[PDB]
């Protein structure tokens, strides 16, 4: 191990889920999203492919993970045209990857279901 030596940071009070990926080879993702301030709405994923870099990453990205900020950044005031260009500038440069802050979703889930016998 070499061309190392460096470590700094600090997460954020908050205890929100951080999502680490990285870009393929030409720079596209597996996750899609809708809304945005257009809509004055939040961006929440709406469909995710397999065989993608961000369903095999961890935490994995599945429905529902409302995207708060994108590297550290306010993607709010920005239109779905905006937010999807947004995502991808990170490719140009090297330096850095595909953090996404997103949100999770607490809440108990219960099912039940019988039927009883003909005769």
């Amino acid at each position: 191990g070499s061309s190392g030596s460096s470590g700094n940071g600090g997460i954020p009070h908050d205890n929100l889920v951080l999502i680490r990926m990285k870009p393929d080879e030409n720079g596209r993702f597996g996750f899609n999203v809708k809304g945005g301030y257009d809509q004055k709405m939040p961006v929440i994923v709406s469909r995710v492919a397999p065989g993608t870099p961000a369903d095999l990453c961890v935490p994995r990205l599945n429905e529902g993970d409302q995207v708060v900020l994108i590297n550290g950044r306010d993607i709010a005031e920005h239109t779905h045209d905006q937010v999807v260009l947004f995502i991808k500038a990170s490719c140009e440069r090297h330096s850095g990857e595909l953090m996404l802050l997103v949100r999770p979703n607490a809440v108990y889930d219960v099912v039940e279901e019988s039927g009883p016998s003909s005769g």
